[PDB]
């Protein structure tokens, strides 16, 4: 190196120094003493190693943050039935920080609403909604995509989506247009979230020919949109989601993000779109580490959601918060999901301080092994009324009538308690503590053992802008670290990782 | 930022040209934003003509993982290639890493004690000066093996054991470590018989970061097995040089993710360095999932010293396992691998990870656990479902098997038998594990005619592997060579290193260049 410097050995003061991520730092060793580091240098004492000033901004691509018009290549993934709600939205939004609403389960007019509370407070951005596949229920999905396209909502996370539907072709679709040089302009955004190589292919990739030719037929969209449609992929960034709290199938971020990227290569040689697609990541992303490592897989962007739950911001409730403050590794299952119960499927879920994933994995054995409430044995029968239900079967199936073969009624009843558990946290519904339905993985322990002893111990101290901030400035951090390292430099191991102190 | 300035037609502006400079790793890259042509890359610069916007220093495979566990080892990556039950990691493979400065664990679990000293032997005769280790797994049940394995590695003089399946210390890992130590001429601690502990939950990491403690030490003096300085000795160094977290794996394993796995053994050993303060700092590395340069590096760059490598092995041509297999491997996606039960440990719900696409053997065996845990006994299993059992599967009565298993067990171990009954139950269980345990060597040795049998460890590692090597030579399973996986991942983390580098200053490039591809 070409520098030479006349400052510095104080410890305390290498670790503000290293910390100032938009200052270069000279390094310097020498005897004694011993190791010493400088903000200016020029072109007697000469220099060993070098980092640049490079900060949060450094991290991921820069097209995402373009784009999405957001500070970070971040956002806080939705979480259902309104925890990703209209306060975490604004907040995360006010930072220029990308959060999604957690549309899923909400009724439209609900929907609606957020709609315009989040565009009063964030008319240019940024934002996204989420678009959860609806299998049985394409109606609802048709739904939710007029109501994004009546009022202009831009940005759609998809999720759930085992490969296309009309819904989300037509939402993609209908909002590209040509600019006045007649290049395409991709007007309604979409991240595709998954975790199968087969659907991201799909998203990847662009729209079918018939079904754009339906979408033209219905008058849903311009001849040039389907044109268009044809040269674009389905979505600009593809987040594929690992572990997570939620729906999962637990696939490792550190096998997935890679065979995502892989398939994204060939993707885009063999296509050649001229924004090219982009691959994100979540799933166990809790700390500054897990951030890094995310990136330096090569993520476009990172996502968390396990740790945004346990956030002042979320819409779930002060028992639920402090609970997941306490919250370790160790004190996530995998239980029975509401939706798809029938065909076996489950969800990561909190396990201490509640008793549902016990209940619920308890109601698929008996949903499979009978069939019908009458052929459940009065015995156990009696105690699931008295344990889970705190009602007669008979009682509940009379309630969900008036919500209007014996498997299905058998399923129908089940889904009372497989539903409400998940509103009972998200409430704080008074006496259900010990039926809370709440979501999350392996992220929130790493996060709260990483936190251990800081500020962030009390759930009432924990803002999801904080939490951004932390592992971005975090990884960024650990970043300059990383290069320092790489160059010989002996960083003393307690300045070697961010904490929070403050 | 950057103190240079270089002349043109040093620059290229050529994609070709690009690629090429990037990938020289032993030249430095200064980088230039052309109004045109664009993006310029050169490998020689000025210092007071355009001004350089971008730089990468000269930096390779040397700078990823601990110099230390490099001298250490004695080899020429931060890199180990880990056991691989009955021989899989076989001495060619073994052989074969080592004549390259690779690090590889020799697969003694499963196998004879004539057998592993024949190994030992071949082995040694090959790598006189390594490097090498030996599998030593804990074998709760059966103290007396341990002991002799340990016995063996010492009279050998093999100097490396990568310890797995430990669930805390016994007297025979310390034996091992303890009757390494001497002195050298200045009186310090020499640490003659290396140990490499694999490791999943922060108590047994415990264990092997701190000293051997003094009761066993204690012990083995008093047995005149080690001497009072060894003793004294043992008491100022850890149990291992090496902790391996292992994360979500082939085979046995508890699915720990390794980006919160990795963080919390790497917090324990600060913890545990700062406490005892040893002149040899302990290290810890990391495996499980690691199967792309990608996932190298982002294991290197979270502290690890080393990375270990297992799925990806058994698909090379060097690995004991058959053909058939070796070829199945290679088809494998990331999705095609799922949990079964372990033959070992059916009964308390300990399973492990296979490969499900291209063999029924995880689609059988959990069949198995389904109704070994849901009837009374193989007499009350539906009459139909043990015939399709007995047609499918074991290709034969349950009482035929039952009647080999007595037999066997009768030889080997009778407790047993005589445990398992008046137990229905565990009668079944046993019969039950006859496929388990079989299943494992019928895709070993490659038994004709049970190739949808076959039980085949691996984990989604293998699966990103394929997907990174699609379309190159590799996609050729005769084409796998551990050595060239190894310097491929080794290499390629240096790559996409520099490749980070350079993206998180702005530089702008070509998505084709931007990972490492066989
Ligand atoms: C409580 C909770 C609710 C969630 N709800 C949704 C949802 O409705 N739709 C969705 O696509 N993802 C949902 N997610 C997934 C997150 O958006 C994110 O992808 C995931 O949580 C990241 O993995 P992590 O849990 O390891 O941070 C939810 C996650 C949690 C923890
Ligand atoms: C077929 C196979 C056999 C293995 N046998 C052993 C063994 O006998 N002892 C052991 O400690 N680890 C064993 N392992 C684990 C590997 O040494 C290594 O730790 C692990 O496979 C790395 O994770 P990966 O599968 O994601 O690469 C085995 C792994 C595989 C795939
Ligand atoms: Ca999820
Ligand atoms: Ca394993």
């Amino acid at each position: 190196w070409p520098w030479q410097v006349d400052i510095s050995f104080d410890i305390e003061s290498l670790g503000k120094k290293l910390k100032d991520l938009n200052q270069a730092c000279y390094l310097i060793n020498h005897a004694e003493k011993g190791l010493g580091i400088a903000q200016s240098a020029e072109v007697l004492h000469p220099v060993s190693a070098f980092a640049p000033a490079l900060g949060t901004q450094s991290l991921g691509d820069s097209n995402f943050r373009r784009v999405h018009g957001v500070k970070y290549a971040y956002y806080a993934g939705a979480m259902a039935n309104g925890i990703a709600s209209e306060e975490l939205v604004i907040a995360l939004g006010q930072a220029g920080i990308l959060c999604s609403f957690g549309a899923a389960g909400l009724i439209p007019s609900r929907v609606e609403a957020a709609i315009k509370r989040i565009q009063a407070a964030l008319p240019n951005g940024p934002y996204a909604f989420n678009l959860i596949h609806s299998p049985s229920e394409q109606a609802l999905e048709r739904g939710s995509v007029e109501l994004f396209l009546k009022h202009q909502v831009r940005t759609v996370e998809a999720s759930a989506f085992l490969g296309l539907t009309p819904q989300i072709v037509y939402y993609r679709a209908a909002g590209l247009s040509r600019d006045a040089s007649g290049e395409i302009v991709i007007g309604n955004k979409v991240i595709a979230k998954i975790s199968r190589t087969e659907v991201a292919t799909k998203f990847m990739e662009p729209a079918p020919v018939k079904i754009l030719q339906q979408l033209v037929n219905e008058g849903l969209i311009s001849e040039d949109q389907m044109l268009m449609a044809q040269s674009v992929p389905m979505a600009d960034d593809i987040t594929a989601e690992a572990d997570s709290g939620g729906h999962t199938d637990n696939r490792p971020l550190v096998t997935l993000l890679p065979t995502i990227l892989a398939l994204k290569d060939t993707i885009q040689a063999k296509y050649q779109y001229k924004t090219p697609i982009r691959v994100g990541a979540g799933g166990g992303i809790g700390t500054p580490d897990a951030a890094l490592a995310t990136f330096n897989m090569g993520a476009a962007y990172i996502v968390t959601g396990s740790i945004n739950q346990a956030c002042v911001e979320a819409g779930a409730s002060e028992h639920t918060r402090k609970l997941l403050a306490t919250t370790e590794m160790a004190d996530v299952t995998m239980a029975p999901a509401a939706d798809m119960f029938e065909m076996g499927v489950k969800l990561q879920v909190v396990k201490r301080g509640t008793l549902f994933p016990m209940r619920a994995n308890k109601l698929y054995e008996i949903y499979t092994r009978y069939d019908s409430i009458e052929a459940i044995p009065a015995e156990e029968r009696q105690k699931l009324e008295e344990q889970v239900f705190r009602a007669s079967l008979d009682e509940i199936w009379a309630g969900t009538v008036a919500h209007f073969n014996p498997k299905r009624k058998m399923a129908l009843i089940f889904r009372w308690y497989l539903g409400l558990s998940s509103r009972w946290s998200n409430t704080g519904e008074v006496g259900r503590e010990m039926d809370y339905q709440i979501w999350a993985g392996p992220a929130l322990g790493a996060f709260n053992a990483w936190a251990k002893g800081s500020y962030l111990d009390d759930y009432r101290e924990r803002n999801a802008v904080d939490l951004a901030k932390h592992l971005m400035q975090g990884a960024a951090y650990q970043a300059r670290i990383n290069l320092l390292l790489s160059q010989g430099v002996s960083i003393p191991v307690s300045l070697q990782r961010w904490k929070p102190l403050q």
